[PDB]
């Protein structure tokens, strides 16, 4: 049993839910959150700017300590850093952005990084801001991910179409 409240079950170790990452995170306070980032670690916007802000910044600080250390991420990789008043850890991963030209087909390597990690809590991967389709998103997340992944997706009306048109 965990923590998770008011989710669909899509599959076995599949979940779902309409709502905000950051509110969801600071309720739960699960073991890992899954950011939505890019290579730099530049929490601008979407997923990664509001995850950022309900740090106070301190996501983008302790981000670029690392990326001064190590150098960017791989587009489909990842690094665990710390989820702060959100989360134990936060599971910065790094799907394909369309909106740059990036391989849809890194999405579901993007995905495998879930898998080092019993439970997750985490939006769908190179969805908003980062272009592709949310529907192959969740296709992708629901062959590829065996962990127990519990997703948030902000967007109500998106929500009901993932749902709606699930297989
Ligand atoms: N760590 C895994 O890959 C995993 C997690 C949960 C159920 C599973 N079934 C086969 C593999 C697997």
């Amino acid at each position: 049993v965990n923590s998770f409240s008011g989710y669909l079950k899509l599959t076995d170790n599949v979940y779902i839910k309409n709502a905000d990452i950051v509110e969801e995170a600071k309720k739960v306070k699960p073991t890992v959150v899954v950011n939505a980032a890019n290579v730099y670690l530049k929490h601008g916007g979407g997923v990664a700017g509001a995850l950022n802000k309900a740090t106070n910044n301190a996501m983008q600080v302790e981000s670029d300590d690392y990326i001064a250390t190590n150098g960017p991420l791989k587009v489909g990789g990842s690094c665990v850093l710390s989820g702060h008043n959100l989360a134990k850890h936060c599971l910065h991963v790094v799907g394909p952005n369309v909106n740059k030209g990036e391989d849809i087909q890194l999405l579901k390597s993007a995905y495998e990084n879930f898998n080092q990690h019993e439970v997750l809590l985490a939006p769908l991967l190179s969805a908003g801001i980062f272009g592709a389709d949310p529907i192959h998103s969740l296709r992708v997340c629901v062959d590829t991910v065996r962990t127990n992944v519990y997703l948030a997706v902000f967007d109500k009306n998106l929500y009901d179409k993932l749902v709606s048109s699930f297989l």
